[PDB]
């Protein structure tokens, strides 16, 4: 069961900016998503303060990330509060207008791209190594969904009936362009991670896959 819905247009805006954009410091997109991650877990540790109720949909708070090498993606996943299916139609593609507005003349005026997460619109950053992204999300008391976009002006929400089960929280595939495929890999993933993301107050999980010898 497929929605189709269009993107504010200065998102869709943004997107052809910085997919074409050739900026040579990419790395900084994995410092935005984790930093959107750490985001949404003190989301859900501020409500389990009041009602510790909420964690039990997935119990341990943290940032994984997945490189699926046969596949050329890279995932992020976290248990923070996730998204509902009127959250992932509202906060992508439509909410944030005001942030990818002032992104825009901030780089015309010379801004580094990797400011984008002062205005609010660091997830925008994975198009800098990604063609493609669908994001899976699951909040308390709704269900399982992915919203996909291939930074065009269109995206889609489904109902999720083909992705493990994450409990709570959201994951990131992100469809690496074929000149990033570097980003697969456990020694670069642990470079960027250690020099941008020193300070996260979860534990940031890297799954690798090793042949048994
Ligand atoms: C509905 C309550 N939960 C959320 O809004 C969440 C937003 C995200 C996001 C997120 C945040 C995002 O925005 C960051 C926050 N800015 C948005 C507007 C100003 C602040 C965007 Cl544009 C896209 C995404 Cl997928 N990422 C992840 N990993 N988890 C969550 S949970």
């Amino acid at each position: 069961k497929v929605e189709t819905h269009e993107f504010t247009a200065e998102i869709s805006q943004l997107m052809s900016l910085i997919i074409n954009t050739v900026y040579s410091n990419k790395e900084i997109f994995l410092r935005e998503l984790i930093s959107n991650a750490s985001d949404a877990l003190d989301k859900i540790r501020y409500q389990a303060l009041s009602d510790p109720s909420q964690l039990e949909s997935e119990p341990e708070l943290f940032i994984r990330i997945i490189p699926q090498k046969d596949q050329k993606v890279l995932e992020i996943r976290d248990s923070g509060i996730g998204m509902t299916k009127a959250d992932l139609v509202n906060n992508l593609g439509t909410i944030a207008k005001s942030g990818t507005k002032s992104f825009m003349e901030a780089l015309s005026a010379g801004a580094d791209v990797s400011m984008i997460g002062q205005f609010g619109v660091g997830f925008y950053s994975l198009f800098l190594v990604a063609d493609h992204v669908q994001v899976i999300s699951k909040h308390n008391d709704d269900e399982q969904y992915v919203w996909e976009s291939n930074a065009g002006g269109k995206f889609t929400v489904t109902l999720d009936e083909t992705n493990e089960r994450l409990g709570r929280g959201t994951m990131l595939r992100l469809f690496l362009k074929e000149d990033q495929l570097e980003y697969l890999e456990e020694k670069r993933i642990k470079e960027v991670v250690k020099k941008h993301s020193e300070f996260v107050a979860y534990p940031i999980q890297l799954v690798v896959t090793k042949e048994v010898e």
